[PDB]
């Protein structure tokens, strides 16, 4: 189980500064990288808009970044995305986002014990998103989750 850096290399998971008008756009976005590299099918993309249609978007935890996922569901592998918008886009409470981690897990209890610690840890650096945001290739990403790590 699961290192969010390395699981960003091994699926090269990292876009930048993408442009999306809906929510469901960005999450569409937020899934692809996951797609290409095999980890998930479209059916978990399916089951992202569904869950967010009975539940409301519950993945919004902390201002300006999303994660993504359902309970799974085209999911062959453990995986972790991470794209950057342009311009933040409105959740369906409210919310702005402008970072969407994705996170997919064939097994459930993955999310609190394993996965949410390492996002957390991530956006609780000193300017994350924006510094997120302003980021100029994957290199950078991978360097301010390595210093997630420590500290």
């Amino acid at each position: 189980a699961m290192n969010l850096k390395q699981a960003l290399i091994d699926n090269n998971s990292i876009r930048l500064g993408l442009s999306a008008d809906t929510w469901q756009e960005a999450v569409r976005l937020a899934v692809q990288p996951l797609i290409d590299s095999k980890a998930v099918t479209s059916a978990y993309y399916d089951a992202i808009i569904a869950s967010t249609e009975k539940y409301g978007p519950y993945y919004v935890l902390m201002p300006g970044m999303a994660m993504p996922h359902a309970e799974a569901l085209g999911v062959n592998r453990n995986a972790f995305a991470l794209i950057t918008l342009t311009k933040p886009v409105t959740f369906s409470d409210g919310k702005e986002v402008s970072v969407l981690l994705t996170l997919a897990a064939t097994d459930p209890s993955i999310h609190t014990t394993v996965a949410i610690p390492q996002i957390v840890a991530l956006f609780e650096l000193d300017n994350a998103i924006e510094r997120l945001v302003a980021c100029q290739s994957p290199k950078e990403v991978l360097e301010m989750v390595e210093e997630s790590k420590d500290s």
